[PDB]
């Protein structure tokens, strides 16, 4: 098991890691069908998803796709400093994985 | 998939985008049988539904109309500013379909 | 489809309509068996319930129940000024149907 | 139906209130098999659980358990003053059966 | 039934209690397939996991598997002073199986 979020990254292919260390500038939710869906923003101009659930996921991964539009909505409206997102780069906009938050 | 909500609103049929840049003024939420609905307003008079859940509802689109409310709720309470909506404005109030936030 | 609380809660018998313009003064919840409920407080003295789940209720309402006492629990948190409620006035105490929330 | 979470207490057998007035000392909360329980204590030195699910509660405790748990970890991190707790005596520590706040 | 998160944790094998009085310092969550999981840190180095679910949890433990990384998020996004952590000590990361927060 990683004990990181860099760790973790690098176990999967089509993955980098971005170092944002800034709050979220927007987000944006969908319930639109087929396109139930999150995007986030930064003030550097970075643009993530997170992805519509689909066949792509495992049924392990529904349960934590709900999870990260819930942490993403609460960073943002906290303010909270995203330390880096792990996402996947073979979808436009980048895919989130995995986030970290430190002060 | 869209990068924005505006490119996300353009991907459907009967829906237009309102620019509110504005806090939620009134939040107004149902339980009542055929009625189990959210209905937000703003300043500027704008009243917008989350629709009740039915057949012009996929299944995947069901949860996230429980996310939307309970984010307009969350978005009400700490008045954070509504940049843009998509909505079907085949609705009378116009329906939800995706929200971004921002300032 | 309604387009305010106070036209909402006219499509059903047996309501009424409370301008409360003010904070809950009390929140109370339990899971005692046959009285999984909340009730609410206000300074003027009234005092409302979310009801217990049952037959009385359509499918569609359970969800809706369960987020009202959401609602309910975080607006009394905050100290979030209720406008109205439009309250069954044939369940005692008087039965929450839909609430409204504004400054 | 009860008005207040005295009236709701004593419709119960092993029960008695709890008047606290004061916020939450301490919250424990656990995942580990067969103790998916919580714990509260108060600077008086009152401890109570919320309880394991068990063959004791029928469905519709179910999830106003997993309420409760929701409820004080919030009451918790806010400071809320718990007014009282109904709570049964015959349980070590006592186990939750509902919560007022006020204050 | 323990009353406090120390007499909990010595009911199993292979768990100990780290005494952090802290606040927590980082927090990692993954939607990656097969790493659905949590990790938090803290200033002195501690680094600790929310195990992905597997054969090792009962059915009885997945809610409050999902209930912990929830209470993790919102302790970090509050600054909430974690007294205690049950941990399994046989994995890496060690898995949190309690948390006891007060300050
Ligand atoms: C920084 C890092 O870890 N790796 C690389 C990487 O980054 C760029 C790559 O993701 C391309 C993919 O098209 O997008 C560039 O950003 C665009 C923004 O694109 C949106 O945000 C990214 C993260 C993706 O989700 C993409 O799908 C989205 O459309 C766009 O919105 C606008 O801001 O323009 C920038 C490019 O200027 C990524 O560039 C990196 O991140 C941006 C925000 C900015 O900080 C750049 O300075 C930065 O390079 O691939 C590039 C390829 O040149 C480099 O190798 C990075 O090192
Ligand atoms: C009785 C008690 O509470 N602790 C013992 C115990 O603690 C060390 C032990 O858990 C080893 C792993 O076997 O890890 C040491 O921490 C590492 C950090 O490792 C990460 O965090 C720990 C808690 C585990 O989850 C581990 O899997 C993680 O990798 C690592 O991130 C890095 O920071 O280095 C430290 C030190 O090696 C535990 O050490 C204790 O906790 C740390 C945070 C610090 O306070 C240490 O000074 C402290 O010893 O085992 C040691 C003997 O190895 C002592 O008996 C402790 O009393
Ligand atoms: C973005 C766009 O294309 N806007 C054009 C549109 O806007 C009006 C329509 O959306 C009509 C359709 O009913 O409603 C107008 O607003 C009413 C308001 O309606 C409620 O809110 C709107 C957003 C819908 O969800 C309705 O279903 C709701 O009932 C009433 O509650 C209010 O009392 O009165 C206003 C009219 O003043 C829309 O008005 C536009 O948006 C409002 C909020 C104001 O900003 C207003 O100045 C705007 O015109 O149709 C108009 C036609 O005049 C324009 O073409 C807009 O471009
Ligand atoms: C109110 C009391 O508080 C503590 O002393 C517990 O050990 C008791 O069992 C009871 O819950
Ligand atoms: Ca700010
Ligand atoms: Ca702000
Ligand atoms: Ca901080
Ligand atoms: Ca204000
Ligand atoms: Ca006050
Ligand atoms: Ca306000
Ligand atoms: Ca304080
Ligand atoms: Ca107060
Ligand atoms: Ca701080
Ligand atoms: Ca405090």
């Amino acid at each position: 098991t990683p004990q990181n979020i860099t760790d973790l990254c690098a176990e999967y292919h089509n993955t980098q890691i971005y170092t944002l260390n800034d709050k979220i500038f927007s987000y944006t939710e969908s319930l639109a069908g087929k396109r139930e869906m999150a995007i986030i923003t930064f003030k550097n101009g970075a643009i993530f998803q997170v992805e519509v659930p689909g066949s792509q996921h495992i049924d392990s991964q529904k349960k934590a796709i709900e999870r990260m539009k819930d942490t993403l909505r609460i960073a943002y409206l906290t303010e909270a400093k995203v330390e880096k997102l792990c996402v996947w780069n073979n979808k436009t906009p980048h895919a989130i994985a995995a986030i970290s938050m430190a002060n």
